[PDB]
């Protein structure tokens, strides 16, 4: 019933181990460790009058959708009829009050020195400033940064199957659309499991992992519903979102607006198909693999992913793809 200080989320040792791993106009993303386990910390300023990274801060009302959707997708790992671990776990959410911790500014500076930042140094916040702090499971490294790091197109097959299954399960349970599943929002982490498990409308199956587990992240533009209450980001009056160029990613925003007639409250699971097509397109055109297809068996995998690319836009949802597409048989 009141905000907490930063130290409540980030006690001294946890704060000392923070390293910055990402950013956006929204704010900052740090990795840290507690109980021997990495976690990702996403920090968003809210409710204040300062521009931050050139944009106005969201209100608490405007941040609730991301919080709600993060929780619902996290909970899918523990459900029965519609179960998937292909989203990202949500450990906690806090409303914090205070100026930015100097130890986080230290991490911010290190990232700016080594990778470079597009953001303002977050050193201008007063002691009444509010933030949302989301703590997530650490999901690994994004697909874009793994452009040159994957073994083969067999790995790409696994990734696309994992993504399609997770989206299908969320469609079935929550009438979910991600709406921004660019390759920076697909994370990859090593697993020793040979196969991954999901359940779609009570029917369980498995996916060969190729040694990686996929997590879909970042629900800032996503949509879902429960008992007819729809949670979403109304981008109907956004200009900039629909005028990008130089990557198929930017066409997906326009294609979604075409599909939904600019009515973002509606359910159009074809948007998940569009994102999966964009990701397949990435796999075939921008990813480069350590081992190219040699064997009959691998060459068949390549042909099957090409087939997927040229046919998948004729499916109505991730659910339709998973259940009917030959790629997953
Ligand atoms: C922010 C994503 N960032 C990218 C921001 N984009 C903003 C738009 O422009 C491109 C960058 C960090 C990505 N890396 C990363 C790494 C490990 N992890 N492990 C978990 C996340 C997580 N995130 C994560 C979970 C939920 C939401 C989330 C991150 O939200
Ligand atoms: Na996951």
């Amino acid at each position: 019933k009141g905000p907490v200080p930063f130290s409540h989320c980030l006690p001294t040792e946890k704060l000392q181990r923070c390293e910055k791993i990402g950013e956006g106009v929204f704010g900052e993303v740090f990795q840290t460790i507690a109980d021997h386990t990495p976690v990702a910390i996403k920090i968003i300023a809210i409710e204040g009058p300062d521009l931050v990274n050139g944009s106005h801060q969201k209100t608490f009302e405007e941040i609730l959708p991301e919080i709600i959707i993060s929780k619902e997708l996290s909970l899918l790992s523990g459900e029965v009829c519609n179960r998937t671990e292909g989203f990202i776990g949500l450990n906690s959410v806090h409303c914090v009050q205070g100026s930015y911790p100097p130890l986080l500014l230290k991490a911010w500076d290190h990232y700016n020195s080594t990778k470079g930042s597009a953001n303002d140094r977050p050193d201008f916040f007063k002691d009444d400033q509010l933030f949302i702090v989301l703590e997530f499971e650490f999901g690994g490294i994004d697909l874009e940064q793994m452009r040159t790091k994957l073994s083969s197109l067999a790995t790409a097959k696994s990734i696309l199957h994992q993504l399609t299954a997770s989206l299908a399960v969320a469609e079935a349970s929550l009438r979910f659309e991600h709406r921004d599943l660019h390759w920076g929002n697909v994370l990859l982490k090593k697993t020793s499991l040979k196969k991954l498990h999901y359940t779609l409308n009570g029917k369980s199956s498995t996916i060969p992992s190729c040694g990686l587990q996929v997590s879909i992240i970042d629900y800032t533009l996503s949509r879902l519903e429960r008992d007819g209450i729809v949670v979403f980001c109304d981008v109907s009056m956004d200009e900039d979102l629909f005028t990008g160029d130089g990557d198929y990613q930017f066409d997906i925003y326009r294609l979604m607006k075409k599909e939904n007639n600019n009515r973002w409250g509606e359910y159009h699971p074809y948007s998940n198909v569009l994102w999966l097509h964009y990701l397949t397109d990435k796999m075939l055109k921008q990813m480069t693999f350590k081992t190219k297809c040699n064997t009959p068996a691998m060459k068949q995998i390549k042909r099957k992913i090409q087939e997927f690319h040229r046919t998948m836009l004729n499916f109505s949802s991730a659910t339709d793809l998973l259940c009917q597409h030959s790629l997953f048989k």
